[PDB]
């Protein structure tokens, strides 16, 4: 689990993994489904 986003000064996560718009980083459908996403929407 990672902070992105305003939650993280403006950070950014890496690939294979999905930015939640509330600034948090993860996986699975939970975080990288269409509803949440809003940074790095492209993870495993």
């Amino acid at each position: 689990a990672q902070r992105c986003g305003d939650q993280a000064r403006g950070a950014k996560c890496p690939n294979c993994l999905c930015c939640g718009k509330y600034g948090f980083c993860g996986s699975g459908d939970a975080y990288c489904g269409a509803g949440s996403c809003q940074s790095q929407c492209r993870g495993c």
